[PDB]
């Protein structure tokens, strides 16, 4: 079972190349969230600490910027925003992590699942709206 | 894409994480399927030029070199003795997509877990791609 700490978040569907595509800081706050080539920096690198245990939601921060918190941007894609209790529902389905609203009502999902591609807030699709979490 | 030995492996991963690579079951007539890479001789397959016009290429595991991949009952693959069993290996933006010699059918995955059986045809988003690189 998920335990708070730090953590890489890679899609299930790899790059057309073969590549894990691992959620990324995109540096600052206020910018879509994006997938790229899983390479160890700390950019892919993230905080999951755990806020209402009882619903399975956690806030989720970039390493670098320890404070701040991925909420829900406009266009729907996530960004990373200074922290008002932004959180997201971390399952572990039979087919991987479902990240979803509080209220479970979108799902993070990638469209084409290509290196560089903002991660969408939406409907949940097939095999790109399931995720890795791993330990760093 | 020159021939030689390679891997070839879905798009989708396993729950886990794992890359999903095409194995030998052991013999002949018997299906195909996927299991998470781990560099044995199973998952390792002969490509050899068949009509580069065409884009077709025989497929063949390197534990029984001259067989060959053919299109199984029941749609799914399965090693055959040789009769020119070929498949279309075409580079798409998505990765490849692997379809018989008529380009009516592909390989995909249903679920995509280790041991499923390989799927001929309709071409499903992402796990009917693949990856196939030299080993
Ligand atoms: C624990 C708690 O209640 N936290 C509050 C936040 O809700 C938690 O985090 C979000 C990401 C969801 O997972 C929730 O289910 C969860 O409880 C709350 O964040 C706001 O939550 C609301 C729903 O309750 C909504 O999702 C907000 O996202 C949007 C929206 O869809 O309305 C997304 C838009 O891009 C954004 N547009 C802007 C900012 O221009 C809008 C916009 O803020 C509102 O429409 C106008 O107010 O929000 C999400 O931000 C947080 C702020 O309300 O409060 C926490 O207490």
């Amino acid at each position: 079972t998920l335990s708070a700490g730090n953590y890489i978040i890679y899609n299930r569907v790899l790059s057309p190349r073969g590549e894990k595509l691992a959620l990324t800081y995109p540096g600052r706050q206020r910018t879509p969230v994006t997938v790229s080539p899983l390479d160890g920096s700390s950019e892919q690198a993230w905080i999951l600490r755990s806020y209402d245990s009882n619903s399975n939601t956690w806030t989720i921060s970039p390493v670098g910027s320890p404070n701040s918190q991925i909420g829900w941007g406009a266009g729907n894609v996530p960004v990373v925003l200074p922290p008002n209790n932004y959180v997201w529902t971390l399952t572990l389905t039979s087919g991987g992590y479902n990240i979803q609203d509080g209220k479970r009502t979108v799902s993070w999902s990638l469209n084409n699942a290509t290196a560089g591609e903002e991660v969408s807030i939406g409907a949940d699709a097939t095999f790109s709206g399931r995720w890795v979490i791993e330990k760093v």
